[PDB]
């Protein structure tokens, strides 16, 4: 077998876990109308997967400081559809 060292591999997957990454300043939040309970369901950018929200309303946010996040991936009480984590792509 040969993997490659240099990619990103699977740092960011988290398979039969919820995903939980903490915001930082800078990075993106992402939310969508239709898939999201309240709006304070989120996803970061290594777990938002654009063909699970094809004709969605998608709202991207810039973190701050004042942004108290972690990432809702895989925590099914948070999403109204079954998502598909990027990180598995
Ligand atoms: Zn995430
Ligand atoms: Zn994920
Ligand atoms: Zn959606």
């Amino acid at each position: 077998g040969s993997i490659d060292e240099s990619r990103i591999g699977d740092v960011h997957k988290h398979t039969g876990r919820n995903c939980g990454r903490k915001f930082k300043i800078g990075e993106p939040l992402y939310r969508c109308h239709e898939c999201g309970c309240d709006d304070t369901c989120v996803l970061c950018i290594h777990c938002f997967n654009p063909k699970d929200h094809v004709n969605h309303h998608v709202c991207t946010d810039i973190c701050t400081e004042f942004t108290s996040g972690i990432c809702d991936c895989g925590d099914e009480e948070a999403w109204n559809s079954p998502l598909h984590c990027k990180a598995e792509e």
